[PDB]
């Protein structure tokens, strides 16, 4: 794990990456493939709850990406939106 990300990370219970993973997974077929398209990306943020705006995914994308999202950089991705409740 990458280590910038495992603090990111250290923001969310246990009960919550299990419920980010279950939302996720949704967009895959795990049987072969780790990633998400940056599509998909704003569709499982949604999904969670979250309700990013194209503007900011695009952001995201720039700063935290390693056309694709794998499942840490989804962590990191909600960590951050997470942040901009009002
Ligand atoms: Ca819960
Ligand atoms: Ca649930
Ligand atoms: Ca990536």
């Amino acid at each position: 794990m990458d280590d910038i990300y495992k603090a990111a990370v250290e923001q969310l219970t246990e009960e919550q990456k299990n419920e980010f993973k279950a939302a996720f997974d949704i967009f895959v077929l795990g049987a072969e493939d780790g990633c998400i398209s940056t599509k998909e990306l704003g569709k499982v943020m949604r999904m969670l709850g979250q309700n990013p705006t194209p503007e900011e995914l695009q952001e995201m994308i720039d700063e935290v990406d390693e056309g694709t999202v794998d499942f840490d950089e989804f962590l990191v991705m909600m960590v951050r939106c997470m942040k901009d409740d009002s």
